[PDB]
DNA sequence: TTGACTCTCTTAAGAGAGTCA
DNA sequence: TTGACTCTCTTAAGAGAGTCA
């Protein structure tokens, strides 16, 4: 809501409800051939999902709750950024997963970032592999690697150069 | 069905028009700091764009022939690709942009791969800073960099760990 | 046969808001 | 107040198809 301690207290509540879901080790490409691990505290696959949270879609949750007898409502992996600013260069700021695991709610794992910049990590290569991001991945974009191009440039006449 | 001869006949007409385009040449990063030249042929920005193209949005447009009497039409950065399998791993291939450059319609700049692979290019580093592309980037991605995160992985309490 | 417009849809990363009990 | 559902929207890389003269 709009007070500081409102928001510290929404902060605090889905953190505590957060840290009692399910915590699941995950074993993970790094780049350069190496392998860590993350562990991702994974909202329920149906419900009861915790307190203050309902699903609105396949892979969407919103986090709700009531101050001053109104509800206030977020997208479930924003509460951590509530006191952050909502935009930046004019672009709309989103949690971005860094283990690349939707259900995952561990806020060690989300940053709060451009929409292009949150997208780019799934093509990272990863923390060990080259990754430049200034907030580094915690490990290689799901998407890295040579692709599957089925044709590459290409032309039949002579009217045209690279 | 056209023939393979018609089709042949489809991508002639195409690259003959296309080009009559405006050539502009335009100096990119290739990754590590180096820089080339890409030379690209333009469709004009408002009609009209050259024989059988017509705009269908802000920035698609289409290609048309008549044939037999029947009107056939395909996206217009498809044509090059008229003889080749249109899906691969069961996604949609789609015309790639390697000059990243909307506009342009040069066959030279242009692959054929899923949009996934599509998108990722946006953040590839370039064939001079480590692209791993089977077919090879042309340039370093317009996206490419450390990024403009607003704030990184944080938690309040004590109930996560990494 | 051709040009110049019109409209809506796909994907996978993200969102807001309403209806009931 | 809290839970469990419903629906549609945004972005930026991509698409198909209709109307009229
Ligand atoms: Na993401
Ligand atoms: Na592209
Ligand atoms: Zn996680
Ligand atoms: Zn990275
Ligand atoms: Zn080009
Ligand atoms: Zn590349």
């Amino acid at each position: 809501a709009l007070t500081n301690a409102q928001i510290l207290a929404v902060i605090d509540s889905w953190e505590e409800t957060v840290g009692q879901f399910p915590v699941i080790t995950h074993h993970v490409p790094l780049g350069g051939g190496l392998q860590g691990t993350l562990h991702c505290y994974e909202i329920p696959l149906a419900a009861p999902y915790g307190v203050g949270f309902a699903k609105n879609g396949p892979t969407r949750w919103q986090y709700k709750r009531t101050i001053n007898q109104v509800v206030h409502r977020w997208g479930s992996h924003t509460v951590p950024f509530l006191l952050e600013p909502d935009n930046i260069n004019g672009k709309t700021c989103t949690a971005s997963a860094l283990c690349h695991n939707t259900r995952c709610h561990n806020p060690l794992h989300l940053c709060w970032e451009s929409l292009d910049d949150n997208k780019g990590r799934n093509w990272c290569p990863g923390p060990n592999g080259g990754c430049v991001h200034a907030v580094v991945c915690l490990r290689q974009g799901p998407l890295y690697g040579p692709g599957a191009t089925v044709a590459g440039p290409q032309q039949r006449g002579s009217h045209f150069v690279v």
